[PDB]
């Protein structure tokens, strides 16, 4: 995340660290018990690699009480989903057990109604990707508030030029901004899961360019499918 803070530990229960080789890679978001939602893209170099999920975490490297690394039993690109394209990305994994709950670990609840919010919600977003350009990597996890942009102003040629479509949200990237390893990562409005950070490479904090998130409602049935 450029230019937010450091978040209240705890205080985003939901919020998962999706890790190659016990390394940070991907933002992720508690969707259910045994299931955190992260976008599709994140696992594209992993073959040779384990992938792990880190819950109840604030610091990725001292210990918590409620820190634990799950392991995953399962991981469910979305079946649309391609390299090189920006669609439908969103990834399911599945853990190797229940996750314990607690007041630090807990699912978020995701939209399900398929409308826009108003322009300007204020929307949380959180993560552990980097935080400067230079690349500084934070111990631990950072936010920021941003209002949600309108499709019409984030798709004019200036900016994404035509590729927002209705199953993408954006939001302003004044300075303020998810940037790479919050790829996965949760959109937050009115305490409600709206938003997964997109994969795609893109350039941070340009106003001109505005954030690009997976709207979770638009995957619904989706979600559905691989959870049940
Ligand atoms: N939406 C948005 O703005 N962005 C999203 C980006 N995508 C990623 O980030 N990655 C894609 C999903 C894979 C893995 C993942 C990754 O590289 N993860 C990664 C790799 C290396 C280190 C790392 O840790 C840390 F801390 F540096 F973030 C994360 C991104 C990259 C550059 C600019 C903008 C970016």
């Amino acid at each position: 995340i450029l230019g937010g803070r450091e978040a209240e530990a705890h205080a985003r229960p939901y919020m998962a660290s999706v890790q190659l080789n016990g390394a940070h890679l991907c933002g992720g978001v508690l969707v259910a018990e045994q299931w955190v939602l992260s976008a599709a893209h994140c696992l594209e170099d992993a073959a040779d690699g384990k992938v792990q999920v880190l819950l109840g975490a604030h610091s990725l490297s001292q210990p918590e009480p409620s820190k634990r690394l799950y392991d995953v039993l399962r991981a469910v690109p979305h079946p649309d989903s391609q390299p090189d394209t920006i669609d439908h990305d969103l990834l399911l994994l599945q853990l190797s057990e229940k996750a314990t709950l607690g007041p630090a670990v807990r699912p978020l609840p995701w939209q399900r109604v398929d409308r826009d919010v108003a322009p300007g919600t204020l929307c949380d977003v959180a993560g552990w990707g980097i935080v400067n350009h230079a690349g500084r990597r934070p111990d631990s996890l950072q936010h920021v508030l941003l209002p949600v942009l309108d499709r019409a102003t984030c798709n004019r040629r200036t900016h994404h030029d035509g590729a927002i479509t209705e199953r993408l949200m954006c939001a302003e990237s004044n300075r303020r901004d998810s940037c790479k390893g919050d790829s996965g990562g949760p959109l937050v409005c009115g305490g409600v899961l709206e938003g997964v950070v997109t994969s795609g490479s893109r350039v941070c904090g340009n106003r001109k360019k505005p954030g690009i998130y997976t709207r979770v409602a638009s995957y619904a049935a989706w979600i559905d499918s691989v959870l049940a």
